[PDB]
């Protein structure tokens, strides 16, 4: 599909066994998932962005569906006030910016 | 052009009549751009990213050229980590996302 910008890029994801909204984000270099108790092992990790930072949990080969489209890669999750498909994932269901 | 996502997606802009590196961001709503002197003028506001909010300076119906392509919309300056265009530009350029 194309997707245009004149609002938010939401698409419905499915990770750990739930659907989910999430941004399809080319300005996030990794994926950060809301607050989930996934399980398996993790490494802490802080991200920055506006504002400051935040403390996240690092899961890796994570598997998610983006609108069909399967991907595996590292997982971030934390108290984001949003769900953010960045470039790790983005790169994997072969999502491209065009202009 | 088309741009694939294995690298941040970084674009040469020109604002206030000077070149700067800025990254398009599909997951910012605005344009936010570091601390510099814009002529114009603007006003007080708040924006709130993944780890608090910040003050910015608000410029309205500025001039800026992305990657070639021009736009005239607002900016934000502030302490942002990054310079980011959002999606009010990108619109401007004609920008998608697709897979
Ligand atoms: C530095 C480049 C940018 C800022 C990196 N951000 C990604 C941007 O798209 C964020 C996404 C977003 C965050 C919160 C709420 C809504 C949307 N948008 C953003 O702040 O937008 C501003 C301007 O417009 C307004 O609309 C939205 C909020 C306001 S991040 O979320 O901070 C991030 C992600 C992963 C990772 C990091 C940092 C560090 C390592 C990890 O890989």
């Amino acid at each position: 599909p194309q997707i245009t910008l004149w609002k938010r890029p939401l698409v419905t994801i499915k990770i750990g066994g739930q659907l989910k909204e999430a941004l399809l984000d080319t300005g996030a270099d990794d994926t950060v998932l809301e607050e989930m108790n996934l399980p398996g092992r993790w490494k802490p990790k802080m991200i920055g962005g506006i504002g400051g930072f935040i403390k996240v949990r690092q899961y890796d080969q994570i598997l998610i569906e983006i609108c069909g489209h399967k991907a595996i890669g590292t997982v971030l999750v934390g108290p984001t006030p949003v769900n953010i498909i960045g470039r790790n994932l983005l790169t994997q269901i072969g999502c491209t910016l065009n202009f």
